[PDB]
């Protein structure tokens, strides 16, 4: 049996960050070439992931921010990954942008990996928690991935 | 059999960094509802992970710093996994932090994800191998994640 | 019996980024203190990782770029991973520097961990695909690991 897995992005679809507004992620099917949903026993609803499994995942995301101090400067960011509600974030998932010296551009930024306990029906997100001016994101990505069945309980 | 894992963080105490001092990463449980220790045959020893058995593992960190340019500027930190001693420094794992470079205010970084053979009692730790100015770290968060059993 | 897995990385020879160009990953062996090769199931071409079994994998790189020397004012780079070739950029694998101040030392990027169904033959590259200015490279790593075996 295989272990429960998804991967959820936008690379299409620009969209302006809102506070505590999960990000559109509406593709699962990263391969160029042979184009198929990369998802097994989640859920993708659009703006983040649903686990049906109970296990210990790996959870992390990415994110591209257009920067350049229009129509107001600076530009910045702070976002978080959220379990089930917006507000409920996740220690380790920080991730920050501001235009303050970087300048112009597109600017990527990576979170870390979080190791995490999941059961069935929660769903992740992210969730921008800090904004300063208008945050236009040219694309994001979330990584969700089941490293082990539960390691203190028989089903959870 | 379970796959062997730790996660060891940060998010409750600010620490100053110190040229070659592991981190400090008190906590081992990051769901805020249902609270568990995500710890399966590792050992979260303070300010690192211990490996309990011999396999291949994928290991990342990730750290908040906040720059303000006081008492001293620039503010500037770079850090790398360590294996055992912190001047055992692992490749791929390093990140920086360099105010002149991308401003104040809170950063995050994150290291990339290492996969490395280890073996009992391997200790990893994040440590910082340079400091410019008075570096104050306002999270930290290490990932042990056993992929395999040993290959050869 | 184990899962696929490959670290291709250079922690040792310095190169200029070219656009389109695959970054040389020479090395195989992370661990300082036990040095064998972290590769199963797939091969280190010398500038990538090529696929030998089908399934799900994760990918994921880091980069080490040195803004010291490069006299070059506005400094900035944009890397993605590639699929066989070097133009087929995969969503998700986005990397970027962009400094307006040089001789601030060595800067670190990490890409993300995309999740994808990769087939025998396939080849993973790091490529840039914008550069300002030149862009010296002192370290680079790239990470493929399986999942899963095929879903569907
Ligand atoms: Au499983
Ligand atoms: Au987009
Ligand atoms: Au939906
Ligand atoms: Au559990
Ligand atoms: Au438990
Ligand atoms: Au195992
Ligand atoms: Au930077
Ligand atoms: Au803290
Ligand atoms: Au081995
Ligand atoms: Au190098
Ligand atoms: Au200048
Ligand atoms: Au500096
Ligand atoms: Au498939
Ligand atoms: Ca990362
Ligand atoms: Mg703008
Ligand atoms: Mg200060």
């Amino acid at each position: 049996t295989l272990p429960a897995f998804g991967f959820a992005f936008n690379a299409s679809a620009p969209q302006f960050a809102s506070l505590f507004t999960p990000l559109l992620l509406p593709s699962v099917s990263p391969n160029p070439n042979i184009t198929v949903p990369v998802i097994n026993d989640t859920v993708s609803v659009g703006d983040g992931i649903r686990i049906l499994r109970a296990g210990i995942y790996q959870i992390s995301y990415t994110l591209t921010i257009s920067l350049d101090n229009v129509p107001t400067a600076p530009e910045a960011g702070r976002f978080f990954l959220s379990l089930n509600t917006p507000a409920n974030i996740i220690p380790g998932s920080g991730t920050a942008v501001r235009s303050n010296v970087i300048g112009t551009g597109e600017v990527d930024v990576s979170s870390g990996v979080i190791l995490i306990n999941l059961n069935p029906g929660d769903l992740i997100q992210i969730v921008p928690v800090e904004l300063i001016g208008t945050v236009d994101i040219r694309a994001a990505a979330l990584t969700v991935a089941q490293i082990s069945r539960p390691h203190h309980h028989h089903h959870h």
